[PDB]
DNA sequence: GATCTGGCCTGTCTTACACAGTGGTAGTACTCCACTGTCTGGCTGTACAAAAACCCTGCAG
């Protein structure tokens, strides 16, 4: 199998490489699919010439270290 | 084999059923900048009088 041979073939090489391998997972984008749906649900405008400027507008502003740091919750 | 007739099909006309909700854009009717000088009315040191509701008291029964 392949994740065989990746798994014990360049481990060490990797965490040499760089320091890690979690750190530079894919992971979180396919988390943050879910955003996009969510977004695309409810902050439409109906018109795809916009919708996805709208969408993309909305998602900067959610991704910002800025308003999240506003997002106290201690 | 001619005839007939109820039941079926096509086409018809009529009453319903989703299409909100979301963002960008604009006109427009409603509201504070700075500058002002002035006045009323709450505040404050005690002393003075006026109401209020009870508690005792006293006379009356
Ligand atoms: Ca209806």
């Amino acid at each position: 199998t392949n994740y065989l041979h990746k798994t014990l073939a360049h481990v060490p090489e990797i965490v040499e490489r760089d320091g890690s391998i979690g750190a530079w997972a894919s992971e979180g984008n396919e988390s943050g699919n879910k955003l996009f749906r969510r977004f695309r649900k409810m902050n439409a405008r109906q018109s795809k010439t916009f919708e996805l400027e709208d969408i993309l507008k909305h998602h900067w502003l959610y991704t910002s270290k800025y308003l999240q740091k506003f997002m106290e919750a201690h």
